[PDB]
């Protein structure tokens, strides 16, 4: 879409802030919107946690505390956008750089705001290549079992993790059963961190149109 | 001596070892007893795998080879003690902190066998503390998940993983059902690994009695 749909939908997440609470913040260009927003509520808020280093510098910028997420003990919300979403509100994330840490923060959310751009919906999750955070020394095993799985893992070269970890990229699955999908894979020794958010998916989806944004409500 | 128990499982295990072929190695004071077996028929197998450096540094001293775990695309056995192990087979591991390690090779290994003293041996699993590994940013977050799955988790202090992750005892708990646990805590984003060797545990469990080494089979 463009700077100004994305924009209104960053400025339309700013509705689900609570006063009073930590916002959690996730990261592109929409979260970049996000954070102007939350700049004009930096008085009704405690702080934020950043799902990365560019939002934690704009966050910063503006102002906002940013809380290191062992310091706090609840999120009231986590903006954040996603590789893929389906009509039940999972996601596929992690294809770029903060898989682990984007999961961990929105495991400690209360409510997800997905801002994805309306490109990211999707009926079955899948065509975008699921993102498997993995112990190095067991790739080749995590792989093998993917493959079992019905994917086809693809390392991805000269990439590492923050955690010290590499990444298997799954192509072709048709991944009909999201929740089944990431606990079999949650399930393989070696495996960190799998891009499926389906078990904690979006509460909320706010879509960016040419008539306005749309909100979809879990 | 509960050691001269520890010895003679550890022996015993060697009627498992065939020639030329790359044997999976545990970690700890049993399977020690395990590696100086294995120093006997150093000039009869091709090699081994090995769950932690101490291991790795005693194989070698003993002239074993040994093996990257992604240089093998299958192994025949792994040889391993465990802190605790049913009736059902199912363990709790980690007491060493080398969990993530020995589940991996225990995921690649076709028959995992276990090698413990009278004293492993339990009714429900449990009293033995479970420990998770945990992404240090996530610490809090799955120590609360795990609260409310009835445990009482305990920061190990001190001590870091291979990978640099910090370890969660888990206090208090009756596991009932290890494999609704397992998954349960495989589900937490922050774990990395759990303990709880129960989709997979142990094909054969070679148990030192005053009577004998008992061998279970699954």
């Amino acid at each position: 879409t463009q700077d100004e749909l994305k924009k209104a939908v960053g400025w339309a997440a700013l509705q689900y802030v609570q006063p009073g609470t930590i916002v959690g913040v996730g990261t592109g260009s929409t979260a970049a919107h996000f954070i102007d927003a939350l700049g004009t509520m930096k008085g009704q808020i405690e702080g934020a946690v950043s799902s990365s280093d560019a939002s934690t510098e704009k966050l910063k910028s503006l102002g906002i505390h940013v809380f290191d997420l062992n310091e706090v003990d609840s999120l009231g919300i986590y903006v954040d956008g996603a590789d893929e979403i389906n009509g039940h509100m999972q996601m596929i994330k992690g294809g770029g750089a903060a898989l682990t840490r984007e999961k961990i923060i929105a495991s400690v959310a209360e409510k997800f705001i997905c801002i994805a751009d309306a490109s990211k919906q999707v009926d079955i999750l899948g065509k975008f290549p699921l993102p498997v955070e993995v112990i190095p020394m067991a790739r080749s095993a995590v792989a093998r079992q993917l493959v079992k799985l019905g994917g086809r893992p693809e390392y991805r070269q000269g990439v590492v993790t923050d955690n010290g970890n590499v990444i298997l990229d799954v192509h072709g699955m048709e991944i009909l059963d999201p929740i089944a999908m990431e606990n079999a894979i949650n399930a393989i020794p070696g495996v960190v961190t799998v891009g499926l958010f389906a078990n904690r998916g979006a509460d909320v989806a706010l879509i960016g149109t040419p008539d306005g944004v749309k909100t979809i409500v879990k």
